[PDB]
């Protein structure tokens, strides 16, 4: 005996026990009996033969436990501004998780961000790689990072974006014990510490090099107009030194690590390119996820999801449109940086909808298994998971309702 | 030549013009053929035999389309601060629409409010009938409504409630023009217009009532307070006449609105009685809708409802839980005072989860037809329709998706 459902109206009911039992949806059914089984149509002039109990069900959702053979983990979080310049944008924050069309970053592209608004503190700068804060008030410091003239307009953040991508620390310069003073490798006579160095290294020009108490600091020229706008040392300008003396002087860096840039930066515009957007990606085989920035005006969104671009409901997390085939399940690392409540290597089901349900430890393999996924569901970080409805909970527990 | 599900994947076709055609959701199927039937269950092996035309159907929702046969036009939508009575609470609007067990409103009891919880303009109070703004500031005159002495500690209300209930006019005293002044009809010697007048009508003692330039008015105690502090004329006390001269002198009966009470009010306390609910209902064969407000401690629904239950979360509408058995299809008034857009006898389909669906007029008979819902669903107000909110539109048209 398998699970039936009516010749003529699919109601859904199973024995246990000797009784029948009215149960919600198939899903439910499958999670009761504990086997990936279908409710097979068989009219109930066999069932009234038959003893029947009150009606259970875990309610709400769902219906179909398809899933993709993809195991590469793309994850497209992205926003969507429009109406660029006046003081509140139109909007998506669209979502997709697979290949997409292209809208990347150029390197020399980056864009500068108000926060989400105050006190959610801060203004931010979305990098190469990773968001860093910002004060804007100075101005000679940020075009001297390499900015176009007064090219300033800001724009408004959806919040799981700008809690998608990690941080990184803050744009000043760092601060220096004793800056100005000597070093303990004492080169010739009118450099202080803590100052910018300049060297031909190049056979028609120059490179930039700063300079600590133990050696040298292979730096890039933004950072030497970081220095120079926080010190000019009453010094002018940079001298040049020969290269036999850079092998001959001590290379050593104290690590003054690098997360501002080698190059001036290109300013993106939101009316050129309004849609703004994280490419989370682990792929398949891989011990650490990467992460990529993109950009356009296009909307990246694979070739065909545009008609299916499905709008949730409820901001506090979503207000959001998303774009998938049916449904799907994924690994969720809720062991992460703050995953809501939950903290744990789980498993996170997912509709074509987006309302999020999940696995525990006392749901075991059966659970899955009823739902016939995959042993190996996909990682999925908790930023992008932010953007879902919560459904109920799974379990056996709970379909047991009156 | 049916809807067809795979034997072993329930995967859905219904062959068109010549081809097959890959679907979502079963309601979409019958959506497409226009007409009710079930998902016949044949293997691939036939399918394969046929050609097979690219994915279609409605993303989201929903499974089947039930209807209790109850026409009675039942409404609960409630408030409930669970945790009662801090500042911040869980926050269920409760909606039922059935009977529900014991929460009355006494006429004494009644009670006031805040507006959406201050900066919301005004201060209101939920009547016998309806609720009515009044700025509580002149403490005299709510007193004289007959408040308890300082038993003002109002509250907070959802946005859902307040706009449930219909509004009734103002509360101050009425301008009346030239009170105090002479009338049409003059009485002996010391009455003012807009005075008051007492008789021993209960064979012990007095009973109440106005006057205007044409005549008497039978008032309230309450609008007697009220428009002695509004102004006493420089007298203590209303003089007694007798029912002689109560025909005698012209019982010519001006009208000036008695929306003000008969009585003192019992002030209900939300520590005390938590969740105050209102009972929209339109019966079978009725031709206006009554209106009741119900109040308690004990969440009012009915037995067994619980257990079922559905919590909600979500602004936009509902922030708020909902408690059925499964889903329903109405015959709602979007003809009503702002129904959001539409406007029209409209039908809504509204699952246990509680998402609307709409149907037009150009969506025909057909579409209730294949979804095998009755003739005469029930007529609904709009004001319990926002506690829901929509998913997908529902058309044959809109099904030709990619």
């Amino acid at each position: 005996n398998a699970i039936l459902a009516d010749r003529s109206t699919s109601a859904l009911y199973v024995r246990v026990g000797e009784q029948l039992h009215p149960v919600l949806n198939l899903t439910s059914a499958r999670l009761i009996s504990g086997s990936p089984d279908n409710p097979t149509m068989v009219k109930t002039s066999e069932i009234d033969k038959f003893p029947r109990g009150n009606l259970l069900g875990i309610p709400g959702a769902p219906e179909r436990m398809v899933q993709n053979a993809a195991t590469d983990a793309e994850w497209t979080v992205c926003d969507a501004v429009g109406g660029a310049n006046p003081g509140v944008t139109v909007i998506a924050g669209p979502l997709g998780a697979d290949g997409e069309r292209a809208a990347p970053l150029p390197p020399d592209h980056a864009v500068l961000v108000h926060s989400d608004a105050e006190p959610n503190p801060g203004d931010w700068l979305l990098w190469d790689g990773k968001r860093s804060p910002i004060d804007l008030a100075d101005r000679a410091v940020t075009d001297a990072l390499g900015l176009g003239g007064q090219a300033l307009a800001p724009r408004p953040i959806a919040a799981g974006l700008f809690n998608a991508v990690p941080a990184a620390p803050a744009l000043t310069a760092p601060v220096i014990p004793d800056a100005g003073a000597a070093p303990q490798f004492e080169l010739s006579l009118p450099v202080p510490v803590g100052a910018v160095v300049v060297a031909y290294d190049a056979d028609n020009t120059a490179r930039y090099y700063a300079v600590l108490s133990d050696g040298l600091q292979p730096i890039s020229p933004v950072l030497a107009a970081i220095l120079r706008n926080t010190d000019s040392h009453g010094f002018a300008q940079p001298p040049r030194l020969g290269p036999d003396e850079v092998a001959r002087t001590p290379m050593s860096r104290g690590l003054d690590t690098s997360a501002y840039p080698d190059n001036p930066v290109t300013l993106v515009e939101a009316s050129a390119h309004p849609v703004t957007c994280a490419h989370w990606t682990k792929p398949s085989d891989a011990a650490e996820s990467s992460l990529s920035v993109l950009s356009g005006a296009v909307l990246p969104l694979a070739e065909g999801l545009h008609t299916v671009d499905l709008v949730g409901a409820g901001a506090g997390g979503a207000a959001n449109r998303v774009a998938l085939t049916p449904g799907t399940g994924y690994f969720v690392q809720t062991v992460g940086a703050e995953p809501g409540s939950p903290t744990a290597g789980s498993m996170f089901w997912v509709s074509d909808t987006g309302v999020r349900y999940g696995i525990d430890t006392a749901e075991d393999d059966k659970v899955v298994a009823a739902l016939g996924l995959s042993t190996s569901p996909l990682p999925v970080p908790w930023s992008v998971l932010s953007q879902f409805a919560a459904g109920p909970a799974l379990s056996r527990g709970d379909a047991l309702v009156a």
